[PDB]
């Protein structure tokens, strides 16, 4: 039987996207069923009393470089900007995770394009997110019609679509999560959470499966 | 001509124990030339403005889990002690570190495993590591005789042995240092400084290297 593997992911996390791509080009290969699950990572530090690296400046100066390097070795177009923290602080991604969160329940099977198209704006375009006009282009491109991405952007502050994001990004708090992206591997009656897009090839063990590197063949 | 590759470590802190054996696998493997650099991560700490990662409950309860798992994985004997937090915080690495400084200054052949028996000692058995008679327990388990470990223990206190790990650990900190591991690569001009045991997969990216995993056919 295959293995559920939870992502709990923001688009306002770089590092987010970074493990969502990798586990994409191995949920065809890998024995698993893999779960997205659209957190705010504001909720995650709010309730573990983190607060985001970049506020250091060592660590904002490092995470700059290490993406720059990551982007030629996973293969995504990441573009990290230098006014990042004004991005992360200032504008957030409240709307894009209900929106995401308002695509979960009603069409799940347009959860993965409409979460990439939201990341590739943020974090590869270094365009808007938090717009009405941004979600419907992202939604758009996604592949959904104008008519369904703005049924559904209608309902991002209904208390359905509301209470169901703040019961994922809670649930992710109960797996003790304190940032993102994390990783809940289902694995014979155990359960291993996993910090980091760079756990990847640890998960690939515990799962019994086999590490190909960010980019496996066919 | 091999590439060097410096790792800065400290035997307080675990991951930097797990990322300098993988690196000790690869070192006759690679075109690598593999230069140890004893380091005092409380300076680091100090300099940057960082805290120790364990402070955080979620992170330090992370951190066990973590560690647990790596253990297998990379098959290092690490045993997280409950009260890792006091051996960090309280007791500190300072006498060893200077010892290991003090290893590198005078019989450099010896520095591998002097550091692999310190961590051996506080990481694995749990033992102390900040009196002399510890101390001198390592140096003869890693193939010193009592005569020339006796004789580097009465220089850890000598000028010439506090500037050198005073140094080493401010040349950590110019190359934008916050923790502990870092290792940087010298790849044809540039100066590439990597942060953890687990960007190790992306350093033989950058070598043009080729990783085979934590445990390479040895
Ligand atoms: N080395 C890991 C770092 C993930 C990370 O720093 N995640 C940030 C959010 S970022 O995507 O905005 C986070 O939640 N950090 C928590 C912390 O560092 O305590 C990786 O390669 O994925
Ligand atoms: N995911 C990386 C984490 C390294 C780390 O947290 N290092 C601590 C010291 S620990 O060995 O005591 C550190 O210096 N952390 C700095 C920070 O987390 O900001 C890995 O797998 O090596």
């Amino acid at each position: 039987l295959p293995r559920t593997v939870e992502l709990f992911y923001d688009v306002l996390s770089p590092y987010s996207w970074l493990g969502f791509e990798i586990l994409c080009r191995y949920q065809n290969i890998w024995n698993i069923n893999l779960q997205l699950r659209p957190s705010l990572i504001t909720g995650i530090m709010k309730d573990s009393g983190n607060k985001p690296p970049g506020l250091l400046p060592r660590k904002g100066l490092y995470m700059a470089n290490d993406l720059k390097l990551l982007r030629h070795h996973l293969q995504i177009p990441i573009h990290f900007p230098k006014d990042f923290l004004s991005v992360m602080l200032e504008k957030g991604s409240l709307s894009a995770m209900r929106f995401l969160t308002a695509v979960n329940l009603e069409h799940p099977e347009m959860l993965e394009k409409a979460s990439r198209e939201l990341w590739m704006r943020v974090w590869s375009r270094n365009e808007d997110i938090t717009e009405p006009q941004s979600i419907l282009a992202a939604a758009e491109k996604a592949g959904m019609s104008a008519e369904q991405a703005q049924g559904l952007l209608e309902k991002i502050a209904t208390p359905k679509v509301k209470n169901q994001l703040k019961e994922t990004t809670e649930a992710a708090c109960r797996y003790g999560a304190f940032g993102l992206p994390i990783t809940v591997a289902h694995v014979d009656g155990q359960t291993h959470m996993l910090f980091g897009s760079d756990r990847m090839e640890l998960l690939a063990h515990l799962l019994g499966e086999k590490w190909m590197g960010p980019i496996p063949p066919a």
